[PDB]
């Protein structure tokens, strides 16, 4: 097959029911995820190959960065409930891979207020209930999959991409392999 368990992607031993059909897992603190996002925009690019309004998940893990990693994961939430995702993304992966300028949640907050989210409204979603709910998700969602390294993508609770196991001399050829296999493991 073109396609092989074990090369382009992994099987799950337990599989996942119910999972979101497609999610991704990544850290700020991740230098693949950092690469992921500015150089090679994988999300953009799956969700370019996906069909016409199919949900892509993506979540923020706690692993990595300590105390810091959990305030993050909990900015992701904050980020998440307000819809503001394409906002903060690259300053907060620039704030602390780049300028390493984010050392406290304080900054953290800083790169929403100076990406437009007022104070009182970042610091409400911060606080919320709501937004427990979603941090608790993002937890749930790595635990089911005894999740251990980011970036990581799956496919209906089922399949793990497996990028070690494409060609990366050119970075396009890389990202379309990557979406591809997107595509084909939806289509399984
Ligand atoms: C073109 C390109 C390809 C790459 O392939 C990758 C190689 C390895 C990983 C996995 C990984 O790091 N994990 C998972 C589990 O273990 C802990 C951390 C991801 C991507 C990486 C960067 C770039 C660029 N630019």
């Amino acid at each position: 097959a073109q396609y092989e368990d074990g090369k382009q992607y992994t099987t799950l031993e337990k599989p996942v029911a119910g999972a979101p059909q497609v999610l991704e897992f990544f850290s700020f603190f991740c230098p693949h995820c950092y690469q992921f996002e500015e150089v090679l925009h994988i999300s953009d690019n799956v969700k370019k190959k996906l069909p016409e309004g199919v949900k892509m998940t993506k979540y923020h893990v706690n692993f990595m960065g300590g105390d810091l990693g959990k305030d993050l994961t909990q900015a992701w939430a904050v980020a998440m409930a307000l819809g503001v995702e394409d906002k903060v993304t690259v300053p907060l992966f620039e704030g602390v891979q780049k300028t390493q300028t984010i050392r406290s949640a304080s900054d953290i907050r800083d790169v929403f207020i100076n990406a437009g989210i007022k104070g009182e409204e970042y610091d409400a979603a911060w606080n919320s209930f709501v937004v427990k709910s979603l941090v608790a998700q993002q937890e749930k969602a790595a635990a089911d999959v005894q999740l251990r390294g980011v970036p990581a993508m799956f496919v209906n609770g089922k399949y793990q991409l497996n990028p070690q196991g494409m060609d990366t001399s050119n970075m396009d050829v890389f990202v379309q392999q990557y979406a591809d296999t997107v595509k084909y493991l939806s289509e399984k």
